[PDB]
Parts: structure tokens; sequence; C-alpha cells
């Protein structure tokens, strides 16, 4: 994999 996408969730529930 060239480019890593690091997810985020907005909400911390």
């Amino acid at each position: 994999q060239l480019y890593e996408n690091k997810p985020r969730r907005p909400y911390i529930l």
C-alpha cells in the first residue's frame, strides 16, 4: 500500500 488512510470517528460514545 502506497497511500495509508488512517480512520477518525467524530463522536466518542
